[PDB]
C-alpha cells in the first residue's frame, strides 16, 4: 500500500497535470507509440499515423490523451480504494480492447518520463518512487481482474 506520505507526492504532481491534460495526454501516447510501436496497432483510429509530426497534429489522439488521464486521474483520487473505477476499466480492457498487460507497464514508464520532462522540481526521487509505485498498484489490480477473467498470463 503506499502511505500517506506517497500518496500526497503522487497527487501534488498530479495537480500539476491538471492544469494541462490534454498537452499531457499528447506527449504520453506519443512517446508510448514510438518506444513501443506494437502498441498502436491496438488502435484502429490511430493506426493510419506514420510519423511523429502527424501524431502531433492530430485532434484525435489529442482528445483520446484527455480520455486516458481523465480515468487515471480519477483512480489516483481515490488513493487505492479504487475498486468502483477500476473494474470497468480492466474488464473493456481485457475483453473488448485486449490490451496485454505488459502494455500497461509500457504506458506506465511513458507516464514516467513525460511527468519527468515537464515536472522536475516536483518530480524528484522520491516523488518518482511514490508515482512508480501507484502505477504498480494501478497494474497489479488490473491484473487481477484480468486473471479471473482468464486473460493472457
Ligand atoms: C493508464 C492506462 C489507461 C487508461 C486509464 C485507459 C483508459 C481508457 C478509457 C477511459 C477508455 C474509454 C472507455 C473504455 O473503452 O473503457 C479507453 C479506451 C481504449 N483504450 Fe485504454 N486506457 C489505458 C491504457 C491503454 C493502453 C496501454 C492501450 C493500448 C495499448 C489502450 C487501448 C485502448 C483502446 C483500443 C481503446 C478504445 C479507443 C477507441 O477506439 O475509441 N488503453 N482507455
Amino acid at each position: 500500500v503506499l502511505s500517506e506520505g506517497e500518496w500526497q507526492l503522487v497527487l501534488h504532481v498530479w495537480a500539476k497535470v491538471e492544469a494541462d491534460v490534454a498537452g499531457h495526454g499528447q506527449d504520453i501516447l506519443i512517446r508510448l507509440f514510438k518506444s513501443h510501436p506494437e502498441t498502436l496497432e491496438k488502435f484502429d483510429r490511430f493506426k493510419h499515423l506514420k510519423t511523429e509530426a502527424e501524431m502531433k497534429a492530430s485532434e484525435d489522439l489529442k482528445k483520446h490523451g484527455v480520455t486516458v488521464l481523465t480515468a487515471l486521474g480519477a483512480i489516483l483520487k481515490k488513493k487505492g480504494h479504487h475498486e468502483a473505477e477500476l473494474k470497468p476499466l480492466a474488464q473493456s480492457h481485457a475483453t473488448k480492447h485486449k490490451i496485454p498487460i505488459k502494455y500497461l507497464e509500457f504506458i506506465s514508464e511513458a507516464i514516467i518520463h513525460v511527468l519527468h520532462s515537464r515536472h522536475p522540481g516536483d518530480f524528484g526521487a522520491d516523488a518518482q518512487g511514490a508515482m512508480n509505485k501507484a502505477l504498480e498498484l494501478f497494474r497489479k489490480d488490473i491484473a487481477a481482474k484480468y486473471k479471473e477473467l482468464g486473460y493472457q498470463g
